[PDB]
């Protein structure tokens, strides 16, 4: 019958974080340049802009400290109104013998009266191919280095609020 | 006056494993094809053998999972006796804006009496170039994530004696 098959596998994660979600928000978005190495100074060497100005089109790059490589981050939404931010990447993505066609990171910063906010993460594998094969590991590798890099932000700023 | 520099730089680390030596070192050199993913199974995709017996002169290659690449290992010694293994890197290792001929990675396990073994840890960083600047961070990453993926295996042997 030859059909056309997609799967988009969507895992979704949150926790409360002390800081709020402005600060938060415009630690990752705005400054990430700045706070990426400084809050994961033996993971993430450097983030730079290579392409636009910070909104939605833009090509954003980590580069690993050591043998890992760099990954490109295109940036697909940017909504500083509600602390909401998006972006894919496309590259060095294949899950075992799973190819994928993107991956999609996206997070919501939910003010809350208790604490500071709500983290609402999310992360989506579209898989390439006609058949699908993802273990739970890979999985949840994703969504936990996404939250993992939130988490460390969330710490460092909270520690040197000089920022 | 134009001379040939070059510099290595040694970061060296050690604790005690509960582990006994041959099973920890039995566990990473000989089985590693098979326990490093079950030891870090989000972190580590696949570990398998390209060229060679498993001997000096052997190549290995570790794949990551997600989009943080692979790399290769090149043996350089294996000393079954003496629980000892060294390794070699030789490819996308730069640290920030100083580029490295290779880093070497190298453990030797010593039985001791009260515990399992005493593991000594090694890495040495090979630079490239007429100067050097080396930030704290880069050369603790290095000897950080060595050790790192030493004791997810010891973890995994104490958990799962049936390997
Ligand atoms: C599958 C997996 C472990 C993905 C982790 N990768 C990433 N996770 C979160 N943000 C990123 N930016 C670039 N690469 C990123
Ligand atoms: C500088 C740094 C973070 C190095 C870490 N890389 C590695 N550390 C330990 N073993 C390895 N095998 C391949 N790459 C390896
Ligand atoms: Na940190
Ligand atoms: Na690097
Ligand atoms: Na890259
Ligand atoms: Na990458
Ligand atoms: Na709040
Ligand atoms: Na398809
Ligand atoms: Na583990
Ligand atoms: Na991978
Ligand atoms: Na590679
Ligand atoms: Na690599
Ligand atoms: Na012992
Ligand atoms: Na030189």
């Amino acid at each position: 019958i030859d059909p056309f098959t997609m799967g988009v596998i969507t895992s979704e994660s949150e926790y409360v974080s002390s800081l709020s979600a402005e600060k938060l928000y415009r630690g990752i978005v705005e400054d990430g340049n700045i706070i990426y190495p400084k809050a994961l100074p033996r993971f993430i060497e450097k983030a730079e802009t290579l392409e636009g100005d910070g909104g939605p089109g833009t090509i954003k790059k980590l580069t690993f400290v050591g043998d890992f490589g760099s990954t490109k981050q295109h940036i697909d939404m940017v909504d500083r109104e509600n602390c909401a931010y998006t972006y894919s990447v496309y590259e060095g993505i294949a899950l075992s013998d799973q190819p994928l066609e993107k991956i999609v990171f996206e997070f919501k910063l939910v003010p809350t009266p208790e604490e500071g906010c709500i983290v609402k993460s999310t992360t989506k594998y579209y898989t390439k191919g006609d058949d699908i094969e993802l273990s739970k590991d890979y999985l949840e590798a994703g969504i936990e280095r996404f939250e993992g890099f939130t988490k460390a932000v969330e710490s460092f700023l909270l520690a040197n609020p000089d920022y």
